[PDB]
């Protein structure tokens, strides 16, 4: 319930540079200590040693809390808030936390307790005139530049911590808003009895007198600790005062590099006065609150109005250059089943290379506190891009069908329909296996148009004596397998036209019916089996 | 030489909003005024009444330069900082500034006295230890955020005026950084004689000390104007003091917004205490400028590595599926004449929507200002990319026209390459008319793929019957006239491979040889008038 933190002499390298060169100090229960410094001072490495997510040859030094050396059992009680604000843009500000503690909290406790304790940090962290308002982003009309932090509070405020780091919270906020966002963390230091260490970049007056204790530091040597009362009387007990009207946090940073109307003399006086079956139903709970969280995620990716209108303007014109074809023009119609198998090849696999990149930060920062495992994380994608990525195909062949004039009957429609779909799943596994593996997101969409280019020249349609060397790569190539399959469910084996007129060259192709449907079933689940263990190195 | 602005009741409006309500003040040469204030409490819509910018129904009041009402005579020697340095990423400190000096000096100066006025400002803002690297952007490696506002600084320092209005320079930048810019900006008033009046959004300890005049808006009502030493001074004639150690910006904050430990009490208290040829030669230079600036910025839009990998990768496929093909395979080379009429429409095309909306912002800033006339501002992104959006798909097709076994000979090369290069500039044409009526930039680039599908699909090559009242969408398409051509260029009127066989739908074909190049013509200078005509609205 109480933690004391006692970390001493916490040292640290990286390579050559050194952040924190002995800093020490203590963090009682009940107290707000603050650590001040300049940019590039050692802030947040120290935070990282409260947060203990840095431990190894680099740091040096015992990090205690309650006299004990750090443990996830002592990690529990720990929410370090990071300057990052990770939120999905389309949910409510009470649906983001809500969707949080189920995640978080643990399972033995009831769906409908969880649901409280969830709803009680947005009431105390004044959240309550705008639980109902979407979160948004830059794009997206939202919730204000402090709301947004006090909700990225409010997501470590669910497992009720006891330690709470935060990494420069006000940073970016408005004048009287950062101040009030620090009232409140006061009162969780002075309401709940926490102990609340924060960082803060550069102090105004109000939200410097605040402080219950501050802690300096200008290259990782710990200039000062102690209250804030007593750090602007300590350093003129040396010889340091403000010569003009300050703010004790602008005369005490100043201090900081060494100018005064010296950041050496100021160290040494540190040394003579301051010195089984359950574990598949977790997975089955995991994945189910991650397709109902990110499912408006999946309805912004799918029905963007640039979306629907790039689809509704190729289902005009794919209908109006073939409005009521005939089927006897065997090489007008073989062209619309490449432009069909064309269009729906490329708009699947390119728009599904934008969706690993764009979360990778949200991914590896709810992944590495609990809360899902990737396994969960990745299946709630791939099942929630499947239910969503089929209603535009879906609807563009429903009016490109009746007047185009195709073969006619309800089972070559839904045989067409089934192969479109099982095509648009095969193609859009490329993009998700090129995002996963190149996590860069236009270094990623080159690769996939480099792709979908040797997969629309090999599919058959605008080379028909393909050179001996270059005849495999049809084969590879997920356009060879709806274009062999669409013109199969429209012709046949010819024999109903060859009855009736280069249709045996174009018409008979050279794999067969199920040979086509099993090869784009090896890649619906082959190119997810590389996207997931592209995403295991991550 | 010198300037007193002595501006009295500046009123304004807005539609209900009202920034100004009565605000009064003197500023005269040799001092340094801060106009200070909340958030949205009135600031930048005042600096916008000493810059000159906003004079209407909105604006009422009296705005005086040394007694005179404003003009151009008196807006030269006014320069306004805006908080958003526009500077091109790819130049050098030196030449950011250096093709600034030509475009804003007047010509009748020589050359060579341009450069020095270019220099000189870079020696006395500080520059000279970072004139020769990049300014870069956040994505490309350029100079500190200081050094970007000094250099923007730099460009109202050309034309050398005396009345410098900066809009909050110091936001977004370091704790000695903004020291030291106000440093310099006090020069200016105490080494140099001007009259400088900025904004600043949250002073330091140190950068409060540094103002010679103070002036403090609340909503619109002038709480306080004079010295910096009077301010603090002043208000506890009415009864106002820091109860803690405070910085004097942070305390006179706090009272605009009429938090003590009193907003309408403090305006009460100012009623009573504080109460032929050439024309056509200036156009041929301010091209030339135009046209050496933004150079780099038309090799970055062009040589990018995901280009030239996009190119190099069609030009291994294109060359390997049709490797040593065949001309009497009449059906495999017009399937390489329409992807090669199909990617280089559409390469095009989609890169030139990004031009106008990505500088609409620079443009509009410098147009402004004199400096250039959108007349040799297009001419100079027109003249350069023709200029580099042709070697792509002239060092293609050299590549594309050997391996493939293409007709052999100089002439029906020349021919080729001369008629994809003007296709090439054709396309590129549709994608700056779009870009230029639709500024923006991915809901622009959604229209421009929207039309070079109806244009691929009427172009002639998937279907050849196409209906009765869809046949003249062909004619006004890109893709029919570099397919009719490159056809005929191969193959010509049938006759010599008539002779040695179908090959009359698609070889002979609709249009003349002088019809397809005097409409690919016609799109050149056609889709260039109209990015023009979309521009003169901006
Ligand atoms: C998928 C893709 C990748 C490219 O790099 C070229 C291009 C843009 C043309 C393309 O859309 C390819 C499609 C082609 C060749 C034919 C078509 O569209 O009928």
């Amino acid at each position: 319930f109480p933690i004391t933190l006692k970390f001493v002499d916490v040292c640290y390298r990286v390579k050559e540079r050194t952040i924190l060169s002995g800093v020490t100090g203590m963090i009682s229960p009940g107290e707000f200590m603050a650590v001040l410094g300049p940019s590039g001072s050692g802030k947040s490495t120290l935070l990282n040693a409260v947060a203990g997510r840095l431990h190894g040859s680099n740091l040096t030094g015992k990090i205690l809390i309650n006299d004990g050396k750090i443990t996830k059992q002592t990690l529990k009680r720990t929410g370090f808030v990071a300057q990052d604000d990770l939120l999905y843009p389309h949910l409510t500000v009470r649906e983001t936390l809500v969707f949080v503690a189920l995640l978080r909290l643990p399972r033995s406790l009831t769906r409908d307790v969880k649901l409280r304790a969830a709803e009680s940090v947005i009431s105390e962290l004044g959240l309550t005139k705008c639980e109902n308002t979407v979160v948004g982003n830059t794009f997206i009309r939202g919730i204000s530049g402090g709301e947004r932090k006090r909700v990225s509070i409010a997501h470590e405020l669910l497992i009720n911590p006891s330690l709470l780091v935060l990494d420069e919270p006000t940073s970016g906020l408005d004048a009287t808003a950062a101040l009030r966002l620090v009232q409140t963390l006061a009162g969780l230091a002075h309401g709940k009895g926490k102990t609340v260490v924060t960082s803060i970049h550069q102090p105004s007056s109000r939200v410097f007198q605040m402080f219950d204790t501050v802690l300096l530091l200008s290259e990782g040597k710990c200039l000062f600790v102690g209250k804030g009362r007593d750090a602007m009387a300590y350093f003129e007990s040396v010889g340091f005062s403000p010569a003009f009207p300050m703010n004790p946090a602008d005369f005490l940073l100043d201090l900081a590099n060494g100018v005064c109307q010296v950041r050496q003399t100021l160290v040494t006086a540190y040394d003579t006065l301051l010195a089984i079956t359950t574990c598949i139903a977790t997975w089955f709970s995991q994945l189910c609150i991650l397709l109902h969280r990110l499912l408006k995620e999946r309805r912004h990716e799918s029905f963007d109005l640039l979306r629907i209108f790039q689809v509704v303007a190729a289902s005009i014109l794919c209908g109006l250059m073939w409005w009521h074809s005939d089927y006897r023009d065997v090489h007008d119609r073989l062209g619309l089943l490449f432009f069909i198998s064309i269009f729906w090849g490329v708009l699947p696999s390119f728009n599904a290379v934008f969706t690993f990149p764009q979360e990778r930060a949200i991914f590896t920062r709810e992944r590495a506190s609990g809360m899902y495992t990737l396994s969960s994380y990745f299946m709630a994608h791939v099942l929630g891009s499947l239910s969503m990525e089929l209603v535009l195909p879906a609807s563009f062949l429903t009016f490109t069908y009746w007047m185009v004039y195709l073969r006619p009957g309800i089972v070559p429609f839904l045989l067409t329909l089934s192969v479109l779909l099982l095509y648009v799943l095969a193609s859009q596994g490329l993009g998700l296996a090129l995002g996963a593996a190149i996590m860069d997101a236009k270094k990623a969409s080159t690769i996939v148009t480099v792709t979908m280019l040797a997969f629309v020249l090999t599919g058959g349609y605008y080379v028909n004596k393909v050179p001996s060397g270059m005849v495999w790569m049809k084969y590879v190539s997920t356009t060879f397998y709806c274009y062999r399959l669409l013109v199969a469910i429209q012709y046949g084996s010819g024999e109903e036209i060859l009855r009736m007129l280069f249709v045996e060259e174009e018409v008979i192709g050279d794999v067969g019916m199920w040979t086509s449907v099993g090869v784009l079933f090896l890649m619906f689940f082959g190119y997810r089996v590389l996207a997931y263990l592209a995403l295991r190195r991550i």
